[PDB]
């Protein structure tokens, strides 16, 4: 598990994460980045210490001081900002602490060792430059694709942490879907209600699987992949229309999906997904407490000591704040080539017009970079 | 321009327009019709007029308004529909305007009389009526076997005019290959990757020639006659292996498909060729565009005058759809195509270039 154990760790836990989001919103569109979070929450491991670092430990898999991890982390986010990403994809980190505080010595220094970032300093005294700061910050990085954030207005006095997570992300397909496929569709949502939305169509031969759920339910998954073969998007959704997409997020794991990509097989068929652009901002909090970690949001109980003494300092707010665009081309800017609609006979359908989940992964390090849930498009 | 031209002209056009497509879709399979879309192209010069009709016209050759030009086009269309295509091939075209819209007087007369056929009047406002209208004439006119039609998805409410042509063609050789010969054998791909892929074979004396890219690059031409030799196969492809398809596909033209005719010999060899089974649908609005016919596509720009004054009227959508299947039967020196490899098949008394492509992977 040579370092790349650190991607899937970092994968696994950003899983596991996931999970607790989909459960709380059973029902709503939901789209997260499992590597984000995972990404903040190791560095956060370097201003933490005590029973707050042991959860966040425990509940990551790994420690970020091994020998090893930092330096694969690292490798991993390089390996991710590579050339090959067209502006497709932006990501940032970024814990704020309060200026005043007096940091230990060497926490600055080592924390820039291990990330080549630095901890940011704000004046949360002054609310709406503090606000403002961190949104900016978000908005700087990532290329002012992300609205601007909700959650910030809990930022007062007294805050002395905060910490933000941000990506963007919008792919160019290996083989984009032809524009003149694209037709409005019935699309059936939990409810039995209906909706006719864009649903964009192609035919091509498709890496696809069809799994069973640990109780006997099947689920089709389609691969899509982005141009190179770098990244690619994962569909999957139940083969029976009565059974709900929880059957499936509720086994969910980064194992599996690796499973899923290796037991696939390219063949022929029509595929109908719809047109979407999903954004979530997600306050971490209750997730991060069912995994365990509740020390970190409890003011005096919270033990970030590795980053300073002074006495309360603890996490005022957590957020993970993501947008994923899926359209035809993933640039009409650059309007494609593409001239052809379909390019074979396609007997076997696969028309994903009732709740999916979908998976955006890293091929070569088998990292999850999205993961979300589409309950109406 | 007088007529025995037509055909040319007519197969010229087609071939550009092909280009464009192969150079859309290099590296993935690609069958088209060359004389469907000149066809269908004809029919459309009827309802333009101003800059519009001008592009079409100068990117056609011809006008089909001239003395001749309609007359040749049917008798064209008539001499393939005629006996010796047992339900080998099938063709159709079809221009599709807004129920409601008010058409110039002796637009529809003026029509008929050039093609023997009506504009069909649909209400785009029922779109899936509307679609289904579309998919079932293109159902009814190619015996059924044309899957149906992606690209009329952008039919919307405001959709005046779509214009479509859809071929199926499934010929009878000559000499039908052997069952018991049809073996696996292995293709190279242009990614260098392989595949095992059912490949027929047959000895006999063949038509064939070899000619030299403009830069150098030899390829061969190989010519396999359907029964009666009325239509003929071309099968073409670069000497080296390391030579890409679009070597040859660059430099095609309906005047170099009649030159490897007039040089081949036939000479005794073993033929190895995979059997293969193709549909495409292309949107013809790139290929068209890059060809200088931009007015037709755009709204409040695009003249079409002639078939309506109802003011927004433009090609909301251009497509053709083409399904060819090359089976064993249609119902010393070895050639091997293992490698991509292009295929024209050439009404050979007129010199009409019905399909023309490119099989990436069979």
């Amino acid at each position: 598990h040579p370092p790349s154990y650190v991607a899937h760790l970092a994968s696994d836990f950003g899983v596991r994460v996931f999970q607790q989001v989909a459960q709380a919103s059973k029902d709503r569109n939901v789209v997260f980045s499992p590597y984000g979070v995972a990404s903040v929450l190791a560095m956060l491991q370097l201003t933490t210490g005590g029973e707050t670092q042991q959860q966040i430990q425990a509940a990551m898999g790994f420690k970020i001081d091994d020998k090893g991890m930092a330096p694969a982390l690292r490798h991993l986010y390089k390996e991710l900002m590579g050339p090959w990403n067209k502006d497709e994809i932006s990501t940032t980190d970024a814990i704020f602490v309060q200026r005043d505080l007096k940091l230990v010595q060497g926490f600055m220094p080592h924390f820039f060792r291990l990330f080549r970032s630095t901890v940011k300093q704000v004046d949360f005294s002054e609310v709406e430059r503090a606000r403002f700061i961190i949104n900016d910050w978000v908005k700087t990085h990532t290329k002012g694709m992300i609205s601007h954030l909700l959650g910030t207005g809990a930022v007062d006095q007294l805050t002395r942490l905060v910490l933000v997570n941000a990506l963007y992300f919008n792919g160019q397909w290996k083989t984009p879907f032809p524009d003149s496929s694209t037709h409005r569709r019935l699309f059936h949502k939990s409810d039995g209600s209906t909706v006719s939305v864009p649903m964009m169509a192609q035919t091509n031969k498709f890496n696809y699987t069809e799994f069973t759920t640990p109780d006997g339910h099947y689920y089709d998954i389609l691969e899509l992949p982005y141009h190179g073969d770098t990244l690619s998007m994962f569909i999957a959704a139940p083969y029976e229309k009565e059974v709900p997409l929880s059957a499936l997020t509720n086994i969910l794991s980064a194992q599996l999906i690796s499973h899923w990509k290796g037991n696939m097989t390219r063949l022929p068929r029509l595929l109908v997904l719809p047109k979407f652009s999903l954004e979530t901002e997600v306050d971490l909090r209750k997730p991060l407490e069912n995994l365990g970690m509740t020390d970190m949001f409890r003011p005096f109980q919270a033990d970030f000591t590795s980053l300073s003494d002074q006495e309360p300092l603890h996490v005022a707010l957590a957020l993970q704040k993501v947008k994923i665009e899926v359209n035809e081309s993933g640039t009409v800017a650059s309007s494609s080539t593409a001239v052809i609609v379909s390019a074979r006979m396609a007997p076997e359908e696969i028309i994903i017009d009732r709740p999916f989940l979908f998976v955006v992964r890293h091929n070569p390090t088998g990292t999850v970079l999205f993961m979300g849930q589409v309950m109406e498009p």
